[PDB]
């Protein structure tokens, strides 16, 4: 059975919202991603696993937060990131990704995110909404971006952030070995700030998750 | 004297919308399409000819239903169908097409839905506001899909269905002549449950038009 | 120190915003656009130098004249005109520009509107929202178009007419040498009754305005 929708609160108007999928043969597995207020609406990091998730998400910084979502931005084009698309366009929420990111959405039957971050080559960064977004390089996906909170220092990772003490590194089909342990070093080196690191595929925690992940994937 | 818009109810919640175009040298065609009720807002399957008449589809929605359309579906790339996206999309109505259907329209002139439908193999079926939209190969045009409403059991046909006892097959420009009988024939077998068929070009009537329409188009 | 934004009404529902940006070595320069009211919603030619400014443009619609930005149009794809699209996009507004302003847009890192204005030859007009939208021809860019409102009698000329007396002709470095002053001779017989003109980079005026643009770009 799918385990229900979760939020809970990161930091001073900054909440994660976490979605479960059942996967053969290992079960259910969550997925989180970020609301950020923003005065009178709020932004979104990643939708949920599917439509019915993300409408939950909407629903709750609406009717909890009464800021509603205007805008979300999506981390890279797998379906725990953008599973919900479809929701949020016909919620009127304004949806931002890569140029990259939407390509290889389409490419995947995922639709496209409406408007495009321009973020391409390495280390590049850009802000939108009070949030850092940066490109690292290629790591658990070609296309992967992580996103800084700079007002309470919070980091999300996203799925290039393995989760805990975890020596997997997850599917690891479109997965840039060679580069991975580097993206996140540039992370960390881009954000020294920031204490609380939120990964996609497992609990909150610390700096010492960078270090571990950079370390597992280490060539 | 182009007649005025018209609304009727088929089900419970279910809506239809029909509007008029002088056409020489026969005169006034209706066509239509279906206001579908979704909870506390709706949705909306094709435009109206033009941008006004579909505006005022869009605030009857709102202001009689108190159901404001939220989304809508379009199901081929002809101006009775898609006369009136601008209005659609000044409006806040988030507009969905097959990608075949979003291509024949740009290069006829009419503006494409902001978002795709993934079916484009013949029988490929998805479940989209409650409803299943099904393309079932060509037809009156080769991009035509139909839209099947379960709780009432009210299959939109649009203008692959053609209307009553006639025997003209309307504008055939661009038919699939040699498939068309065959995909009433797939609509038929995939909802079987439905007694109400609405054309576009004629009164909503029963599954006696799509045997009728199957066989005049007939090899 | 960058000027703040101003608005100044020029007819009956037509007010024009000024957005400012720090140009060295000359300093402060002004650019010019239009809230047109719409019964109970308005609309937009233009944005400002970034969305900061446009953001404060829509607030402004939607706070003083209570009637909210529902849509808007973009007058070629310099940032002087779309600098501030992720605001319009951010804030619910549907975004009109040319097939040929959207190209060089993205090309230009700008971003696109979200629909086409099919108007792509010389002299082309269409009816958009109560206004017509004309291409002239290559002038101060390639995609320049020009917008009247026909109630108050107001030619929104955009870059395309230089301001006051000046011989200056401002960046010329993609502008159509040979043919912009045919096409500012295309406007001004497109609409002979506007007696108010607006450059995006001057004060209002009148017609002498077009006849000065006309000479001083003149082969
Ligand atoms: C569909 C997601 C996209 S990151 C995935 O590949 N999963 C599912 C959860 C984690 C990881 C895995 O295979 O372990
Ligand atoms: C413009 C429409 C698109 S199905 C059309 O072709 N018409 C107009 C009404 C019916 C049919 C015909 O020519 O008979
Ligand atoms: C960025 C704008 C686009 S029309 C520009 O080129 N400017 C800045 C203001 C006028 C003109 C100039 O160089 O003189
Ligand atoms: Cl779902
Ligand atoms: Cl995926
Ligand atoms: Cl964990
Ligand atoms: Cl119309
Ligand atoms: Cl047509
Ligand atoms: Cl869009
Ligand atoms: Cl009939
Ligand atoms: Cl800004
Ligand atoms: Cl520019
Ligand atoms: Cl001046
Ligand atoms: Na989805
Ligand atoms: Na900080
Ligand atoms: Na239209
Ligand atoms: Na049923
Ligand atoms: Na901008
Ligand atoms: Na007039
Ligand atoms: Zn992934
Ligand atoms: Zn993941
Ligand atoms: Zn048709
Ligand atoms: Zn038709
Ligand atoms: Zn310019
Ligand atoms: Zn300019």
């Amino acid at each position: 059975a799918e385990k229900p929708v979760e939020f809970v609160k990161l930091g001073t108007g900054v909440w994660m919202h976490t979605g479960y999928k059942v996967v053969p043969p290992w079960g259910n597995i969550r997925t989180n991603g970020l609301i950020i207020e923003r005065g009178d609406y709020s932004v979104l990091v990643d939708t949920a696993w599917n439509d019915a998730q993300t409408a939950e998400i909407v629903a709750w910084a609406k009717d909890t937060l009464q800021k509603p979502i205007r805008a979300s931005i999506h981390t890279h084009a797998h379906s725990d990131k953008m599973g919900g698309m479809d929701a949020l366009h016909m919620l009127g929420v304004e949806t931002f990704a890569t140029d990259l990111t939407n390509r290889l959405a389409i490419e995947r039957g995922l639709m496209p995110a409406k408007n495009v971050l321009n973020i391409s080559e390495i280390g590049s960064q850009i802000e939108w909404e009070g949030l850092t977004i940066l490109y690292p390089g290629g790591g658990h996906s070609e296309d992967n971006i992580v996103v800084n909170e700079g007002v309470n220092n919070i980091l999300f990772g996203g799925c290039m952030i393995r989760p805990g003490m975890t020596t997997s590194l997850g599917n690891i089909d479109d997965a840039n070995l060679g580069y991975w342990s580097k993206a996140v070093e540039n992370a960390a080196n881009a954000f020294p700030d920031s204490q609380i690191v939120i990964p996609s595929h497992g609990k909150p925690a610390g700096r010492e998750i960078l270090k571990n992940t950079a370390y597992i994937t280490r060539p």
